[PDB]
């Protein structure tokens, strides 16, 4: 029975390791959950449920009041809906004869509808499935509840260790990944909403991120992270509102409301993850964990290219081939896609090719301000790549067919399905053959993260302890010339020797 105390004792130690995972991601899921559903199906109670988890999100004093009201708004909705499910209500459609015209199917007009048209219309078909949705909230909420009194019941009934070995790097890590971090991780999460919407509001995100990447050094950042929170909340509570309640693609095109067309709220989740994260970073931003807190001799660490541990090796490549593999990621990135922004790609990483040792060589201050440079020109071509999508709309009317060199060189195309589709067009040919795979994003992003990862590397001081070593090769290289030198004259007095030997017995 050694082996299954054994295994109880490895369940036990699970369970509660566990409740520290809950404390971080039940909050994640109920904020997330509930702004899925919302987003899901629009109306009113989602608009007022949304906001109030918007508003908590950023600021923890709200979070109490507002988690308290989570349970009673729905519990409303699901019994308001039972309510109107007995469909005891037994309840103008008037077409446009020739200012925004169309001609097929509409919910204004081609359709009757029970309440206005500015309130989401709920109708239970089945009556059962129909309100699932806000009983597996509801059943979520529960489930909080339940682990924070379990919490309560334990408290009343019941880093400077990284380096030894990996798995201490690696608990390190689990404990902080988001600490050292999380600056990073919302800078790719603001590509990443930037990348699937391509609307309008998307320009107006990356025309903010600008602002926030100018002024690089964390103090200025420390100053209008507030400000940035407060707008990116406010942004996402007007899209919602927004989404409640001339031609018909760039209606789309522009976020805006249309009966005929309407714009996607799926989407949104995607802008509400980039507040979860940056209002989680804020609040760490500002504890900055004081309460655990977890040149003669700032580099405690210096030799990791001798490699006396794994841990080590690991480090040292991270630490010294890591910029090879930058490179080789950032022409990729500029081959793949054939659009006239990768040739910049292709220029780059040839001259940081050619230069790559001399600018590790060099001090700090010039390396970071040439990848400030590279970095620039990287989130440059995103957002121009974003604000051509505008010619995705306003496309088939004037670009097929006219100025098709246009479309070659940026490489138009659409990538978001709030549009026809690729792959349809080249059926009718207009003598343009539209590129349908070239244009993208993830590759731009991906060249984005290990910018700002290698960039992160030549902050640390173990970059510094590489570049000293870099140092002393360049010194040593005449010397390995020399002891070349050496070899090839003691092989070619060897086979001198052998010769001779031979032709002496030949006579
Ligand atoms: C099926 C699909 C699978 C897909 C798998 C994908 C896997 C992706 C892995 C990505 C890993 C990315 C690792 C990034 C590591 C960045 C390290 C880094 O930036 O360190 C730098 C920082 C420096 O400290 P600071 O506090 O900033 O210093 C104060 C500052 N300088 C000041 O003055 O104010 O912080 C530090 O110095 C901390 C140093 C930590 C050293 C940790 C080394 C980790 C090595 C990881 C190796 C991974 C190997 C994986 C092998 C897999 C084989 C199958
Ligand atoms: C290598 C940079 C890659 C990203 C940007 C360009 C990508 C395509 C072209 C790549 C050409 C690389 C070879 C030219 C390198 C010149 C040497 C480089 O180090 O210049 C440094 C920095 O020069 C700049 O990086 C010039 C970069 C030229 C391209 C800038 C592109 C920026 C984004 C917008 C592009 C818009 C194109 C047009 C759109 C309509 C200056 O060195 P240093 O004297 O030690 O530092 C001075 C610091 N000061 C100024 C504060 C005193």
């Amino acid at each position: 029975l050694d082996l299954a105390a054994s295994f109880s004792a490895v369940l036990t130690r699970i369970q509660v390791f566990v409740r520290r995972l809950l404390e971080l991601h039940v909050f994640k899921l109920v904020a997330l959950y509930t702004v899925w559903v919302a987003l899901k199906e629009v109306s009113v109670m989602n608009l007022l449920l949304v906001v109030l988890w918007a508003f908590a999100l950023p600021y923890p004093r709200f979070r109490p009041m507002a988690s308290c009201l989570s349970t009673v708004w729905t519990c409303i909705i699901i019994v308001c809906k039972m309510l109107y499910q007995l469909k005891i209500v037994n309840p103008n459609c008037t077409e446009p004869f020739p200012q925004p015209l169309e001609i097929n199917q509409s919910l204004l007009y081609r359709g009757p509808v029970d309440p206005a048209n500015w309130f989401g219309v709920r109708k239970g078909y089945p009556n059962l499935g129909y309100i699932q949705n806000h009983l597996q909230i509801l059943l979520l909420l529960v489930f909080e509840a339940v682990v924070y009194r379990r919490q309560e019941h334990y408290r009343r009934q019941h880093r400077q260790r990284l380096d030894q070995d990996l798995l201490s790097c690696l608990k390190y890590f689990i404990n902080f990944f988001f600490y050292k971090f999380g600056l990073e991780i919302c800078f790719l999460m603001a590509v990443n909403v930037i990348g699937q919407r391509m609307n309008f509001m998307v320009i107006l995100h990356g025309c903010w991120l600008v602002a926030i990447l100018t002024r690089r050094r964390r103090e200025a950042i420390a100053r209008l992270w507030p400000n940035y929170c407060l707008f990116l909340t406010l942004f996402l509570l007007y899209q919602y509102l927004l989404c409640l309640g001339m031609n018909s693609a760039l209606i789309k095109w522009l976020y805006l409301p249309d009966f005929f067309r309407a714009p996607n709220s799926t989407n949104l989740i995607s802008d509400f993850l980039l507040l979860l994260c940056a209002s989680q970073q804020w609040q760490v931003f500002s504890a900055e964990r004081t309460e655990e807190w977890q040149r003669g001799e700032p580099n405690p660490i210096p030799n990791f290219i001798h490699c006396r541990s794994y841990l080590d090796m690991l480090k040292v490549a991270v630490f010294r081939y890591l910029f090879w593999l930058v490179l080789v990621v950032v022409f990729v990135a500029g081959a793949t896609r054939i659009s006239i922004f990768g040739l910049g790609y292709l220029l780059a990483c040839f001259y940081l090719l050619l230069f790559g040792t001399t600018l590790l060589q060099k001090d700090t201050r010039a390396q970071l301000v040439l990848w400030d440079c590279l970095i620039l020109y990287n989130v440059t071509v995103i957002i121009s790549k974003n604000m051509l999508s505008l010619l995705s709309c306003v496309f088939v009317e004037q670009m097929q067919s006219n100025f098709c060199w246009v479309i070659q060189l940026f490489s138009l195309v659409c990538t978001v399905k709030g549009y026809y589709d690729p792959k349809e067009m080249m059926t009718r040919d207009r003598d343009c053959l539209l590129p349908v795979e070239e244009a993208g994003i993830i590759w731009d992003s991906i060249c984005f993260f290990f910018l700002l990862l290698q960039r992160r590397i030549f902050l640390s001081h173990y970059f510094l302890h590489v570049s000293a070593d870099l140092k002393a090769t360049a010194l040593q290289a005449s010397r390995g010339f020399a002891l070349y030198n050496a070899a090839n004259l003691k092989s070619i007095n060897f086979h001198r020797q052998i010769e001779e030997k031979s032709l002496a017995q030949l006579k």
